[PDB]
């Protein structure tokens, strides 16, 4: 997959966290051909489609970093994945996706987004299933690690 | 919503298990206002973007249930849900949805599909963060039970 495409989505994600919960996630080395290893406890899912183009991104949490997450969001932790917990997590992989789709527009990628799903789960994996081209990054912090998926067709 | 454009997606879904495996499910009362409450351990989701319109689709299976699903296609029950499994969700995911697709393009309801994601995790839920009319329709038998939950807006 070309680097100017993955790069806005990315870099929305570390944006969104810098500017959201004052927090710096350290990247990680990422995962070009193999998906369906990396667990997470919550995770937002968004489908996108484009003239010819179609894809999806998946942002996955461990537990213990979702709920520091809310913790400098909205000043308090909710000790469990809660409902509202998997409202912050729709509403961030809106976030992400969302300024992805402004710079990407900037390029001449153009895109529709879906309705964003939230998975809540101790230890699920995430596949993207698509002869797409894949990438995996990890997102660490102290208080855990984070996956962000994207895959895409055309 | 619309029981002209939720009906293409609950007709696919037994067309689809009956082509398959020759799998009847009995259709359980639907839920018309909350999900993230039916548990799965392996789920297909899928977005979908129309002319001003966006949505999502999700199809959750028991493990039991998909592992039986599997042993009339080939004979033999896989033990786990693994990649063969996963990659067969993937699958019923994406002929489902394009089966509803043609349906609904007949009435006037159109829209493109997005790539189908795979989930894994015992006891999952799925919530699907929309503005929109939601339906969760449970789907059971003598092997376990199957929810589909579709969801518009626009």
């Amino acid at each position: 997959m070309n680097v100017d495409f993955i790069n806005p989505f990315l870099d929305s994600l570390l944006n969104v966290l810098k500017t959201m919960a004052n927090m710096e996630l350290k990247p990680g080395k990422p995962n070009l051909k193999k998906d369906n290893l990396a667990k997470g406890d919550v995770s937002g899912l968004i489908g996108m489609v484009g003239p010819q183009t179609k894809g999806s991104l998946s942002i996955t949490f461990e537990e213990t970093l979702i709920l520091e997450i809310m913790n400098k969001m909205l000043g308090e932790k909710p000790e469990s994945i809660d409902e509202e917990v998997t409202d912050l997590v729709g509403e961030l992989t809106n976030m992400v996706t969302g300024g992805a789709k402004n710079l990407l527009s900037d390029k001449g990628y153009e895109f529709d987004m879906a309705t964003p799903i939230v998975v809540s789960g101790k230890n699920h994996t995430i596949a993207h299933k698509s002869d797409g081209q894949k990438i995996i990054m990890p997102f660490s912090s102290i208080y855990g690690t984070a996956y962000i998926e994207i895959c895409f067709e055309g």
